């Protein structure tokens, strides 16, 4: 995309903290940034909009090389991340709101990305045998939304290098891929995606391009306060592609196992590994998600160090200074795993029927290969009109039984999560992400 010059970009400074021993840290003077399909659209030489509601103009954008000559994205200034799109920086605390009912709009959702001290590139993570942690609060997400941090295999200036179209790089929040390979992103390899574009049914504000967008994705955190999950996903290769046909793994033409993404990926969570007492909204369960809490997550390789393959993800929990290990895996004759391995891949996907496509994939290796080159981080918070955000927190398949392994998810009802529901019923559903640290192992707390 070009950049327009209607707005300027202003993006959202957040300071993280970077730690060489417990409790000694420096700051790093970081900022966060909106993904390019929220930003406005519109003709390059005045005002006229490209992409209104969810559809691009057809007379501007016959194709999607005319599109792209036509059109640019604009800029967020200071007062539209808090008036249109719900986003606040409070010392080293980010809070995104789900609905923000604005002056002339009404935006729903958000992701944003973490540029480095420049504001000029993604801050880039190599996480292999280090530590990332953060304080979250997710007290005020009910079933059906998801507040979700997340790292991927995007470039750090967003494509500008390979893509000479695009003209913003990470300064727009451009470049966006993940292991669903989507559709729905609005720009790709520097194009309008804008060639057979279809509205969502029901979704008023999106639709699906030809291409998808294809990178590794490591899911930190995937919740609401009935259920969390962390999960790998590395895809052949891990990096930023542009996919068509079988191979995005389109999950509407049956190809779901057949692209170059573990979709599913090899999940961590805690009620589906058949723990129902360990996470939830109210002090008798062990962590209490009516309250915020620190997640660590630590990043284990082969021989301890920076050069060895990823072997396993560790997860412990602090809540009000209180140490919380990992829940286990619950099942007979299944040990009783509380990381993610490769053997507890295999072991739990074999139990439940699921097809390992993470080993198909390159399994923990290969997700180690795209966390070594560095992922950009991600913070989002968004409701599901495909599934319903019942795969997270609810049983699914929704007509399957509850008591055998992998089905149930969380406790919410199958009948939860409908986006024009929640829409109105948790419009007030507010995320924090804050006091990001990242260190060697044993650092961060």
């Amino acid at each position: 995309q070009n950049v327009g010059t209607q707005a300027a970009e202003e993006p959202l400074n957040l300071p993280i903290s970077v730690c060489t021993a417990p409790g000694n840290c420096q700051t790093e003077a970081d900022a966060v940034v909106l993904d390019s399909n929220w930003r406005w659209a519109h003709t390059t030489t005045g005002y006229t909009n490209c992409y209104t509601g969810n559809l691009w103009d057809t007379t501007l954008c016959p194709t999607p090389e005319t599109c792209t000559t036509n059109c640019a994205i604009d800029g967020v200034p200071l007062a539209d991340w808090s008036g249109t799109y719900g986003g606040s920086v409070t010392g080293n605390k980010f809070n995104l709101k789900f609905v923000t009912v604005g002056p002339y709009s009404t935006n729903i959702g958000a992701r944003t990305f973490l540029l480095d001290s420049t504001k000029t590139r993604y801050r880039m993570f190599q996480l292999l045998n280090r530590e990332f942690t953060y304080d979250v609060d997710v007290s005020s997400l009910d079933c059906g939304l998801n507040g979700a941090l997340y790292f991927v295999s995007m470039d750090a200036d967003g494509g500008a290098a390979k893509y000479p179209t695009n003209k913003g790089g990470a300064k727009y929040g451009t470049g966006y891929c993940d292991a669903q390979c989507p559709h729905d992103v609005k720009w790709i390899n520097g194009l309008a995606n804008s060639k057979d574009w279809t509205p969502i049914p029901g979704d008023a504000n999106s639709g699906k391009g030809y291409y998808g967008n294809c990178c590794a994705e490591l899911d930190i955190w995937e919740a609401n306060k009935q259920s969390q999950a962390f999960t790998t996903h590395p895809c052949t290769p891990n990096d930023q592609t542009r996919c068509e046909g079988v191979v995005c793994g389109d999950n509407d033409s049956g190809d779901r196992y057949n692209g170059m993404c573990d979709k599913d990926g090899c999940d961590f969570a805690s009620y589906r590994m058949n723990d129902h007492t360990f996470y939830g909204p109210g002090s008798t369960f062990k962590l209490d998600s009516t309250k915020p809490f620190t997640v660590v997550s630590q990043f284990i390789t082969t021989d301890g160090t920076d050069n060895g393959d990823f072997k396993e993800f560790r997860r412990f929990y602090v809540q009000n200074g209180v140490r919380i290990e990992n829940s286990k895996v619950n099942f007979p004759g299944i040990t009783a795993y509380d990381s993610i391995t490769d053997e507890m891949c295999a072991a739990t996907k074999g139990l439940f029927g699921d097809l390992d496509d993470h080993k198909n994939k390159g399994g923990m290796k290969q997700m180690g290969e795209a966390m070594r080159k560095g992922m950009a981080l991600v913070m989002s918070i968004w409701d599901d009109h495909d599934v319903n955000m019942l795969w997270l927190d609810s049983n699914y398949p929704p007509t399957g039984n509850p008591s055998t392994p992998g089905v149930a998810r969380g406790p919410c009802p199958t009948t939860s999560g409908v986006p024009s529901e929640v829409e109105v019923t948790q419009a007030n559903a507010v995320v924090s992400f804050g006091n990001i640290k990242f260190g060697p192992i044993g650092s961060t707390v």
